[PDB]
């Protein structure tokens, strides 16, 4: 489709994006899909067709859902979910919907034997590639440097990206996304202090138990808390396939690297992606000749 046009479900034809007045009337509230701090998702109907509508679940979080929105306009790529209709005014968007729901319940679905065929390597690989290809394009994005923050533990970093019908990767809850500047100091994930392994170690309270959390006192980070998470978040896209055991063995050096205490060391999205294409293409390669 043109930039601001969509064509989704049974469509023969791109429509341009529905605005405020076709939504309050054309869009008609269905089922609640999923649940959320910033937003409430309900399957609906437009026109025949199967969509998804996003409303500002608490006024509490005003702002959050509408730079969540503010950034999904900017970063419709092949990497992000596909936006359908815009308006602000009432705090509500529309987007494309995926039945399969969120990549959390990857297990479930190919679990379901009209997706066992899909219970495969380069499906499992390629949803991590499509998780780093996103990755790559989030720290390069046109909005500059940004950095997913919504992403303590992993179902939670799960929760935030859905599965289209032919099990493709695709992003979604954008609320929290800011820009790393190359002047320095950077950015930080929340006014709260976090913990465990799951997050990178410098998004850590680096004082200890002398000094109490204070949000002014805690230094900031960059995209390279993003790299932290790629292992276990590939780990668990994997699971343990057929073939994933050798998968990891080739990930071994760049899954150290990631995990580097250093986040300077850490490698970049990019090159992170790099490897993962070609593993994909050497053990695309090594079944063909079999
Ligand atoms: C309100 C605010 O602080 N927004 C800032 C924003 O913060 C993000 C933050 O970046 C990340 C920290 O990882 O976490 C966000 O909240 C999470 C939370 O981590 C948990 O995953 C979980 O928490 C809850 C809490 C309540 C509910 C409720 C009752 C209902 C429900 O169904 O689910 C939950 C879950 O989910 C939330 C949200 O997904 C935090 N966002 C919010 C809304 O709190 O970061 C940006 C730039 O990063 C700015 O700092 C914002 O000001
Ligand atoms: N287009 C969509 N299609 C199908 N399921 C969706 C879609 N958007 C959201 N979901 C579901 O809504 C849930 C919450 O979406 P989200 O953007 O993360 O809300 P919040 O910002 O409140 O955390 C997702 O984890 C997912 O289960
Ligand atoms: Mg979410
Ligand atoms: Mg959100």
């Amino acid at each position: 489709c043109p930039p601001r046009h969509f064509k989704v479900g049974t469509m023969s034809s791109c429509s341009p994006w529905l605005k405020c007045p076709e939504i309050r009337s054309g869009v008609r509230r269905v089922k609640l899909i999923g649940q959320g701090a910033v937003k409430k998702v309900y399957l609906s109907e437009w026109q025949g067709q199967k969509v998804a509508l996003s409303v500002l679940s608490s006024d509490q979080y005003a702002d959050d859902f509408l730079h969540g929105l503010s950034m999904l306009r900017a970063l419709q790529s092949s990497h992000v979910v596909t936006l359908v209709g815009v308006c602000e005014e009432d705090a509500v968007f529309v987007t494309e919907y995926h039945p399969l729901g969120s990549v959390l319940t990857l297990d479930t679905t190919l679990a379901q034997e009209r997706y066992r065929w899909r219970n495969s390597w380069h499906t499992r690989l390629q949803l991590a590639i499509d998780y780093v290809a996103f990755l790559a394009y989030l720290h390069s994005s046109p909005a500059g440097i940004r950095v997913m923050c919504d992403s303590n533990d992993l179902h939670k970093t799960l929760s935030q990206f859905l599965l289209a019908s032919d099990m493709r990767l695709l992003a979604n809850d954008l609320d929290a996304l800011p820009e790393v500047e190359k002047g320095g100091l950077g950015v930080k994930c929340g006014h709260h202090e976090l913990t465990g392994d799951f997050v990178a170690p410098e998004q850590l309270w680096p004082y200890g138990e002398d000094f109490s959390f204070s949000d002014e006192a805690m230094p900031g980070y960059d995209e390279k808390t993003d790299i932290w998470k790629i292992p276990d978040v590939t780990r668990f896209l994997l699971g343990d396939v057929l073939g994933g055991d050798v998968i990891h063995f080739h990930l071994f050096q760049i899954y150290s690297e990631c995990k580097r205490k250093e986040a300077h060391m850490r490698p970049t999205a990019r090159e992170v992606l790099s490897v993962y294409r070609s593993v994909y293409d050497s053990m695309m390669e090594s079944q063909s000749q079999r």
